[PDB]
């Protein structure tokens, strides 16, 4: 919009030159430097370096705003798409911020496969179905690969390396580890605010073996309800989207059926929001896409 420094109040050409010569060819270069860093870089008056630096901070919108405008401002639905158009019409649009999202299945249904290609495809910019977001991967058991990304990141002509440095990744070793991590994604979000996406592949994993009696199940379950609460906050209160999976206060359940060769059907089970069908999408050396015929 009112971009470069031409655009801001009456600039004159001989000043324009002396901020090149000086360095602060941007905006951006403006609004962090002091006045009398600029004034003496510049060599202009001190009161001129002043009037500018705000009206670059006011150029971009460096500024006083309420609360409200600031929640108006960012409080926009967001979704991550899922590399297949089926899928995400589901989904009615995709992974939602703000919202923990349940993907449940036997082995092999795509749970995991879908963690691996969120992770990626939250990096994306809007217009290609990502928030151009950062991703954490909560790993309960080491299906977690690296490889399975590298593939998924080619299959988008996207920078490797990159992608990869997108993605925080940790092992869950133990319940009580896995209650750790997430009660510490509390300081890592608020230090990193470009990750948009956590994922726990997946939950039950560790409280099944540690409470495995059927006396151990309120004992258990006192523990995991703790647990997706953390989840649920963190979503919410800091505009994440979570997803959990499974083998076999939330929010979004999907089930996911093996149907024929590599093809899957994600049915919704429990998401109020949501309308009540299934559909059948694929897995492929890509990553998730839709089916064929
Ligand atoms: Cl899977």
């Amino acid at each position: 919009n009112i971009k470069t420094i031409n655009d801001l109040p009456g600039i004159s050409q001989t000043v324009i030159n002396k901020l090149i010569e000086a360095g602060y060819s941007s905006l951006e270069t403006l609004a962090v430097a002091s006045p009398q860093d600029l004034s003496v870089a510049a060599g202009i008056p001190l009161s001129t370096a002043q009037k500018i630096i705000k009206e670059a901070r006011d150029a971009l919108d460096i500024r006083f705003k309420t609360a409200l405008e600031v929640k108006k401002e960012r409080m926009n639905v967001k979704k991550i798409s899922t590399g297949s158009q089926a899928l995400d019409g589901l989904l009615a649009g995709g992974i939602e911020t703000r919202t923990m999202t349940e993907f449940f299945g036997e082995f092999g249904s795509g749970k995991t496969q879908l963690c691996h290609q969120l992770s990626v495809n939250v990096q994306l910019p809007p217009e290609k179905g990502g928030l151009s977001g950062k991703a954490v991967y909560i790993d309960t058991e080491g299906t977690f690969r690296w490889e399975r990304i590298e593939n998924m990141a080619k299959a988008l002509g996207l920078d490797i390396d990159n992608v990869m440095n997108n993605i925080y990744y940790i092992r869950a070793i133990n319940t009580d580890h896995q209650i750790a991590i997430v009660d510490d994604l509390q300081e890592l979000v608020s230090k990193d605010p470009s990750i948009k996406l956590i994922v726990v592949d997946s939950v039950t994993s560790h409280f099944r073996a540690e409470y495995p009696g059927r006396e151990n199940l309120a004992v258990r379950q006192q523990k995991l309800n703790k647990h997706l609460h953390q989840l649920t906050r963190l979503a919410e209160v800091y505009d994440i989207a979570v997803i959990i999976t499974n083998q076999v206060v939330p929010g979004i359940r999907i089930q996911l059926k093996k149907s024929r060769g590599n093809r899957r059907i994600a049915r919704v089970v429990d998401a109020p929001h949501l309308p009540e069908g299934e559909v059948v999408f694929a897995l492929t050396e890509e990553g998730i896409r839709d089916a064929e015929e």
